[PDB]
């Protein structure tokens, strides 16, 4: 499995899509998130990308989290 | 009783209905807040959920802290 | 090369170049950045200079760390 | 979203690629083509980026031009 | 993993020796440090916890920030 | 089969088996089979894009025993 680290753009796209998140691939794209950045993402940054509503950030930072396992 | 971390979202609406703070249910599940969420809700999040009556605020702080002992 | 302490105003401009960058040259070039300013370039500083987009801006930090450390 | 006339020479051969032209990525990064150019490539111009099969390159002109 | 809300004061031990801070488990544990606390410890909080070098405690301090 | 008569697929699968799924497309794209798998060298399996130092020694290693 490719490692988080050296996901590319379009494979945090997918990720999203995954996680029925698509909504917010365009953004992350065209802010140029990659692998690298992801899960580093904190709160400011997902606010800046899109992400608005409580809990579903909140959601989101979780996962994020859970990819540096 | 349902342990808060399991809360779902209409669990969280019933929690505010059982505190007479039914006025907040919409925004509570249009923002997803589920019971994961609740002992970490900041003033900031209770505001950007429309909280904004400070006394009725901080009372809403308080009855969060005391989901950590429930 | 150059030392970058040393690097002048258009030295910076080639560096962005460098790094398919250049959108930031005009921005870079007007508030007079030179080499002696790289190493204080905070998140703050970066948006001031047109850098918003998020992973963008993780990278030329990234970019700005290789450079000089 | 990022304008077209501002794509580098990397996210031109990612737009290549994202529509499965990535045969021609290496002559377009090779010939410098970037944002700036995309919009304006030419018939001439594409041949000399190696894009001659015929229906293909119309396919190509046409995408360009669905840029603006 | 866990929440650390819902850390158990054995979860907390567990997270100290994931640091190599293994020397400060019994202390926490006979303190009752769960996950409820962890976060909101200040610098007098980890010094009465025996937590006393200066830069040993910064470090202890700096993974407090990023768990919250 | 034996690894001399690896078709691109069972290249493919052996890297699946060995949860090594992220170099399925570099291989199949460059042709990959069982033909060239042990005379793989260090900058081969960098062309084909294996870049982490470790993991790629791991490859090399496992590359010998299919040997
Ligand atoms: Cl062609
Ligand atoms: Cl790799």
């Amino acid at each position: 499995t490719k490692p988080v680290h050296l996901w590319t753009k379009p494979d945090v796209a997918d990720w999203l899509e995954s996680l029925n998140w698509g909504e917010h691939k365009e953004a992350f794209m065209d802010n140029e998130i990659d692998g690298s950045h992801l899960p580093n993402l904190q709160k400011e940054d997902l606010i800046d990308l899109g992400v608005t509503r409580v809990g579903h950030r909140m959601n989101i930072e979780r996962a994020l989290k859970q990819l540096l396992d």
